[PDB]
């Protein structure tokens, strides 16, 4: 198991322009397009993001790319982060991936919030932390994802992906 192979889990694989669990617009694995209402707005930003004219539609190979840059930047996102590098720096490689998927999810400014946590984790009280980070909108609007994530962090194991 890898991150790429877990957020292909977390997030899926949808092809035409989609409205997320938030109600924004978003397609391919997790790339989120607009959080404006608009479809306009998000077949706009498509085509720019894959530069074609797309109506609503992309390939796999291109949900790909997407996906590609989007981890990419997620990780970079982390290493620039003076609050989160640090704790990233102190991980494991299974936990590091874990946090790898929070940031996918919620970008670097609504993780860095998890100040608590953050510190718990960097601090290795791995069933601390997990209670810390249950106590957040994150796990009650999508509980069986930070469910997988927060196992993840607790266990420093892939068995909550193993199966899925
Ligand atoms: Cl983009
Ligand atoms: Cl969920």
């Amino acid at each position: 198991m890898n991150i790429f192979e877990m957020l292909r889990i977390d997030e899926g694989l949808r092809l035409k322009i989609y409205k997320a669990t938030e109600g924004y617009y978003t397609i391919g694995i997790g790339h989120l397009l607009t959080k404006s209402p608009s479809l306009n707005a998000a077949k706009s930003e498509l085509d720019k993001a894959i530069g074609r004219n797309t109506n609503g539609v992309i390939t796999k190979d291109e949900a790909e790319k997407l996906f590609n840059q989007d981890v990419d930047a997620a990780v970079r996102g982390i290493l620039r982060n003076a609050k989160l590098k640090p704790v990233y720096d102190s991980l494991d490689a299974v936990r590091r991936a874990a946090l790898i998927n929070m940031v996918f999810q919620m970008g670097e400014t609504g993780v860095a919030g998890f100040t608590n946590s953050l510190r718990m984790l960097q601090q290795k009280r791995w069933d601390e932390a997990a209670v810390n980070l249950a106590k957040s909108r994150w796990y009650n609007q999508t509980p069986n994802r930070a469910k997988r994530v927060i196992t993840t962090f607790r266990t420093g194991t892939w068995d909550a992906y193993k199966n899925l």
